[PDB]
């Protein structure tokens, strides 16, 4: 697939941009990577943008760049707005839904928000109530596993203690 | 007040990502 290689030049332009700090660089090349996607259409194309995303968001947060990791959250809502246009496959929204939900939970517990691991572990519960599929949640527990292990080695315990509740509540 | 910013964007964007996933359902 030629769509594929374009979100890695990008995404080598975009995380270059959050280290040296030229915030205007990471706006273009992350609303760059959303036009890859939305004019191809398929959910690969959505889903590989949300890559893009988290792995600037990740290196911005990891220079200190707090602009950087904002515009990041912009643009992983654009990307699942988008989808819902294209998109016509619910069960490719619920997929696209969690996996953007995930990325904001993994900024958030790096963050130490507390209050926004809160509502994105119940944000993701949510999600996975309306679609009632297994699926979605393999990809709820997914978002709480994720949670869980970022705060370990941030040593946030206060995200850690909300991350194993929330797995034990739908257990039941 | 950055990183207040930085927690209600977060806030926000999860709640819009919940309210356009109830209303296609």
């Amino acid at each position: 697939e030629d769509e594929r290689r374009e979100l890695e030049k990008v995404a080598r332009k975009a995380i270059e941009a959050a280290r040296e700090g030229n915030t205007d660089e990471v706006r273009e090349q992350l609303q760059r990577a959303l036009e890859i996607a939305r004019e191809s259409g398929s959910e690969e194309a959505f889903k590989l943008a949300l890559e893009v995303v988290r792995r600037v968001a990740e290196v911005a947060a990891r220079a200190g760049n707090v602009e950087a990791v904002k515009e990041a959250l912009r643009v992983a809502l654009e990307i699942v707005k988008e989808a819902m246009e294209l998109i016509k496959d619910p069960e490719a929204i619920v997929r696209l839904a969690l996996e953007a939900v995930r990325v904001v939970a993994e900024v958030a517990a790096r963050a130490g928000a507390v209050e926004a691991v809160k509502v994105a572990l119940r944000v993701a519960l949510e999600i996975a109530k309306i679609a009632g599929t297994e699926e979605a949640v393999r990809l709820a527990l997914e978002v709480v596993k994720r949670v869980s292990d970022i705060a370990k080695k941030a040593g946030n315990e206060d995200a850690v203690k909300e991350a194993e509740e929330v797995r034990k509540k739908i257990e039941e």
